[PDB]
């Protein structure tokens, strides 16, 4: 891993997305779903947040923080058959977080996946990409 | 999560792919890259590797599981500016390993990403899927 | 830690409670509540099931193992000016789960408080106890 | 969890209680005890500092932090037939040290309950509150 | 990692050993030390059972496993200037136990030192071997 | 653990090392080895940086921090029938990084062991011991 004390302090963030494609049925299932029993939606927001916040842990050269804002948003999309995935990481230091918000909608993604397994085999994840992240200045 | 005490004891298995889409200079700096210094395939197997044993701590409703055996394949597709990473997990026991195949193939992708972030910014995942899982026998 | 290899293989199963005491605006916020956005109860309930998974790693001579089952229930007590954490665990193997219990129902609690904390500094929790373990056989 | 990156920078500071409440023999194995072998409150002090350090990791949405300084202090009590735990947390940050405090506590009871399981079945744990925590000065 | 589904079941077995070397002055402190408050020989006992639970977590490509035994024992050796630290582990399964005996006295060892870092700066820790093993019948 | 809030804010740095001793022919497998395809040095490499940031989670009494860089060494020497393991680390804050850089080394050596494992069965691993820490001023 590369040094970072010498260019340092400011305020990073970047915001991440991914997608979880499903039949019909099985999307059905999840929206029938929210604000009941078990919700799907509920169990990946949570997940998504702790494993934006052991991302140093998962990747090898990563760097340890303090990540002062974490935010997993999902939103179902019946029109194209899956699940959108939306990401925000913040904090204050000499590093970004790109990989931390990468990293809780993979594993939100995950998680989807994981609790709809039985009904439907052949649900794909993707595509996985940053969205933006602040001398760089990157939007849309 | 579900009670898994009843229906027990076999060989279970499951195969995964994910993709990392990029520019051709980016993807030729990786290559030329390997049997060096710090090898990105290197560090994304072993990645995935730790990833894939650390899945029921990133996946809540999952069940803690020995693995007997852990493979993580990457190879580079100039033809398509991408990296193919495969994976593959062995184990006995009651539970399924489709979700620790699926995870150490997203760790991996996501280390790819981590080590070529300074270079190329806009780089996808994706897709990330399963190809098989063994009275359920699902092939190709 | 005490040697295991020898007296082993039975379904074993534990069930416990923690109960966390707050004023009757504090109970309304949580009630009103569930099934909206950031449900306090699935929350809690997410948490207390990755804790009892993790229950090894936080007691230095606790047995590692696999759990099948792990249930984490909620419930308002307006009558009592509280909510009452039911949990549960199951697996088969040599030792018991009478620590995973305790310990979902504990940090279930502490979820809870944590959600509450800007609200009501003076909760207090407890008590926390066992209701059940199966040569033993306890029962209520 | 809620953006800190806001109000920031002063010396944060948590005190909390637990008791471990059981019988007189029970109590009188652990006190007799002490300075000897396997001592009950040795570990259980361990326990709890490693616990109040993986505050963030338990609790879904608990901010990561630097603890500058831990402390366990554990009690036996004849006359009330039970053990009194004692923590207190510090650092220097923008957000407080509340759930590290009610946290080692926690662990560190469910430690001593731990290494009397084979004893006494029936031990209760409770309360578990909070005594400090200093905008706010909270104290008693 | 190799797969260790095939050949399987069976007692194993390994008892490793570790030194930490240091001047007369600061093993005395050690010595005077246990019994008291922050005992050195406890701390270092724990961190090292802790340890070999997380051994998988460590070493990339070794298998987790559900360890039944694991003892760490410390021995002050005035003649000689230094702490002798011993491990043992034992477990039933198909794969054996040499790396969760070295990786709790290289913990053990490494505890030693940390508490006794304000006085001398110059110990030394090692050997770090193995001392039985069980096909393999490794003895003495 | 000591508290730190008081003396606060250097550059902190700490280099250590750590010997594996072994067979002239177990050492030829590790170099020839090498660029190819289970390269133990590379494996070695990841493991030792990821340790290294988990040192606060390993040393009961260790403080958690944020570390800048990690960097860890191997050298292959043929003459002396061994390999050495050089590393460094380094961080801005309160504490030194004296145990972070010893713990990166050992599991270096643990991991380069169970590689080897299969092998040769009596290769010891020692010694560890410190090069350098910077009002301290340790060099040499």
């Amino acid at each position: 891993m590369v040094d970072v004390s010498a260019k340092a302090e400011t305020v990073r963030e970047a915001r991440a997305e991914a997608f979880v494609t499903m039949r019909s049925e099985t999307l059905a299932m999840i929206i029938d779903g929210r604000h009941h029993k078990g919700d799907v939606f509920a169990t990946a927001r949570i997940a998504g947040i702790q494993a934006a916040k052991r991302t140093w842990d998962l990747i090898p050269l990563c760097h340890p923080l303090m990540l002062s804002k974490v935010e997993v948003n999902l939103q179902a999309e019946p029109e194209h058959n899956r699940v959108r995935i939306e990401t925000l990481c913040r904090l204050t230091g000499k590093t970004g977080v790109e990989m931390e918000a990468l990293t809780a909608a993979s594993v939100a993604a995950l998680t989807i996946y994981a609790m709809c397994k039985a009904v439907q085999k052949d649900m794909v994840i993707g595509p996985v990409r940053l969205l933006a992240k602040s001398k760089s200045g990157d939007f849309k």
